[PDB]
């Protein structure tokens, strides 16, 4: 009902259409990416510096660290939105790695539509210190996008890219895309 064909538009990049959205996966350093939103997979205190979260907070800078700790004390948050600091983005959305991944990605998509944003870049949420299994994480990320498209919610969002630290985890995402393709 929604899925296009898997292909490689550039060396090390794999893509398929999901309704009006281009979904892409690649391995590399997410802190070098440019997008309207970059997602950080962190702890329930929004102050983890282990796995990909270490690089994201180091590169974003101390003003972003302070935004995180101020919001964390204000109320009980499932996720928080901060400035981009010294990353190449308009906002960082910090999600909890241990939470349900489909729910976290659904929230990111909704928040990006609220800001009229077009591009998102995320890591393999939950596969760091939270130790969720990579095939369950790939299934959840792609399911969230399918549901968002099915409900007619994609208007401003046009591109969702997963940049993945470990090549072995990229292989799991690519196999999940091939399972779904038209
Ligand atoms: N987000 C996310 C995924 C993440 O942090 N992954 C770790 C796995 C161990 C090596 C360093 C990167
Ligand atoms: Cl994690
Ligand atoms: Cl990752």
């Amino acid at each position: 009902m929604f899925y296009g064909t898997v292909s490689s538009p550039d060396s090390g990049v794999y893509e398929m259409k999901i309704g009006s959205i281009i979904f892409q996966v690649a391995s590399g350093d997410i802190t070098k990416e440019e997008a309207d939103v970059i997602v950080n997979s962190t702890s329930n205190s929004f102050n983890l510096k282990a796995g990909v979260s270490k690089a994201i907070l180091e590169c974003a800078g101390q003003n972003v660290e302070r935004e995180c700790s101020q919001q964390a004390q204000q109320r009980k948050n499932d996720y928080i939105i901060t400035g981009g600091g010294f990353l190449r983005c308009k906002n960082i959305i910090h999600v909890i790695g241990g939470n349900d991944v489909k729910s976290s990605v659904s929230s990111v998509l909704q928040e990006c539509e609220k800001k009229n944003y077009s591009s998102i870049c995320l890591p393999a949420i939950g596969t760091g210190n939270a130790k969720q299994h990579p095939d369950k994480v790939a299934e959840a990320i792609i399911d969230a996008i399918e549901d968002f498209v099915q409900k007619g919610s994609a208007q401003s969002v046009k591109k969702v890219k997963v940049v993945i630290f470990l090549p072995q985890v990229l292989d799991v995402f690519y196999a999940n895309m091939k399972k779904r393709e038209g």
